[PDB]
Order: C-alpha cells, then sequence, then structure tokens
C-alpha cells in the first residue's frame, strides 16, 4: 500500500510539473508575441513586414 | 519489487521532464533575445533604444 501511494504521488507530481511546463510555455509565447508586436508597431517598418513576421511566427489562428 | 521499479521509473521521468523544461526555457529565452536584437538592429533607431532594451529586462551579465 505504501508503494502504491508513492507511485500515485509520483504520477500526480509528474502531471503537475507537466502542467506548469505547458502553462509557463504559453505565458512565454504570449510575452514573446506581445514584445514582438510592440516592437513592430513602434518601428516605422511597413505593414508588409508586419505581415511577414506574422506569417513567419506561425501564429495564424485556425 | 515491482512497485519499487515503478517508483524509480516515475522519478527518472520527473528528472527528465525537469531537464527538458530547463533546457527548452533557455532555448525560448535565447530565441526571444535573438529576435529582439535582430529587430533592434534592422531599425535605424539611435543606440539609445539598444541600451534601453538591454537595461529593461535586467538581464545584464553578472
Amino acid at each position: 500500500k505504501k508503494k502504491d501511494d508513492e507511485i500515485q504521488d509520483l504520477k500526480r507530481k509528474i502531471e503537475e510539473m507537466s502542467a506548469e511546463f505547458a502553462k509557463m510555455l504559453k505565458d512565454t509565447l504570449d510575452k514573446m508575441q506581445e514584445r514582438i508586436e510592440m516592437v513592430q508597431w513602434d518601428s516605422d517598418t511597413d505593414p508588409q513586414m508586419m505581415k511577414r513576421l506574422k506569417d513567419m511566427t506561425g501564429l495564424s489562428n485556425n
């Protein structure tokens, strides 16, 4: 019973670490997008380059 | 003994996930730094913005 409980706890904490992995990955992607967009907007570069970055980043929502 | 083996496998998975998390977080940080530096160099803005972007994140080499 002790070892079963330990295995369950290990699985649960593996799931928790994976969840934090994914959540902070999404947060990092969001911050990357925000900084990139703000730099693009503050720069006088063309909306053509705006669309170029938008396409290259692969962020086109389906 | 089977339970001990399962526990050890779970611990190894935990360590592998932690290593992957740290490595790929470093990779994402490097990607963001490279993109910021490239977008900063392409623009003809005064190195004032270079220094401002360097100082804002507090990532000054320690």
